[PDB]
């Protein structure tokens, strides 16, 4: 059995963003039955990696900075439009009159996960530049544990702004154009490496190279092309650990 972790509340069987085809692709290329190990939080997935209780994990860029240090091996990173990188985007409603990050002072704000770069840490980094924290900058904050629920909260006026994954913003705009069309990007983070795929510290060199071959060749296999459509990405390319140095920089400055 091949244990694959995700930090996501999206079902693999979801009509719109169901990533079941990714699991089917891994089954075909490994010859192993895939077991999905789904958790709400990044912390839970990183603990499973630390304790060598899974084989393969889809983790966030901040999670990767920690996971690298307890021996998680990088497999691949998604590429969209030639770019294996992404950024945090700060989103408001176009009709809000809130047109910049400064205009979100004393407003209600949404984060995703305490360990999310694009959903939390990137914005903590922007506020260091004006010598503030979220707690002293915004009227209130909240963790949604969902980029899509953060988007829906901005759309509904529940919060005035949210920080989300540039790639989820892109995929949301394709699937749910009604949410996006009402929304504007008022601020963006610096560029960082895209969320990487890793294998556990314990997986064999044989199995690693097999999984690395499978991800880097996914765009060449018909079932792989189907899996890339469910993930809204062009292909997987090799990880460059240097592409997460901005996150290591912010981390050092809490």
């Amino acid at each position: 059995v091949f244990r694959v972790a995700v930090s996501s509340m999206i079902s693999p069987l979801e009509t719109m963003k169901g990533y079941g085809p990714v699991l089917s692709y891994i089954e075909q290329q490994t010859g192993r039955k895939v077991e999905l190990v789904q958790r709400r939080t990044y912390r839970e997935v990183n603990e499973l990696i630390r304790e060598n209780k899974i084989d393969l994990a889809f983790i966030c860029t901040y999670s990767f900075v920690e996971a690298e240090l307890f021996g998680a091996r990088p497999v691949a990173v998604p590429q969209v439009e030639g770019n294996p990188y992404y950024q945090a985007v700060v989103i408001t409603r176009r009709d809000s009159g809130i047109n910049s990050l400064e205009e979100l002072r004393n407003k209600r704000f949404a984060f995703t996960d305490p360990m999310s770069f694009s959903g939390h840490i990137a914005l903590r980094g922007e506020l260091v530049k004006v010598d503030r924290t979220p707690e002293t900058f915004f009227a209130s904050t909240f963790y949604t544990y969902s980029h899509d629920n953060s988007l829906r909260a901005v759309y509904d006026g529940i919060v005035d702004g949210a920080t989300i994954d540039s790639l989820v913003f892109r995929s949301s705009n394709i699937l749910y154009p009604e949410i996006g069309a009402a929304l504007q990007v008022v601020h963006v983070s610096p560029l960082v490496g895209a969320p990487p795929v890793v294998v556990s510290p314990g997986l064999s060199e044989e199995d690693y190279q097999l999984i690395r071959r499978a991800f880097l060749n996914m765009h060449n296999e018909p079932l792989g092309k189907q899996a890339l459509d469910t993930l809204f990405i062009d292909r997987f390319v090799m990880v460059n650990s240097g592409h997460y140095d901005y996150i290591r920089e912010i981390a050092g400055k809490i």
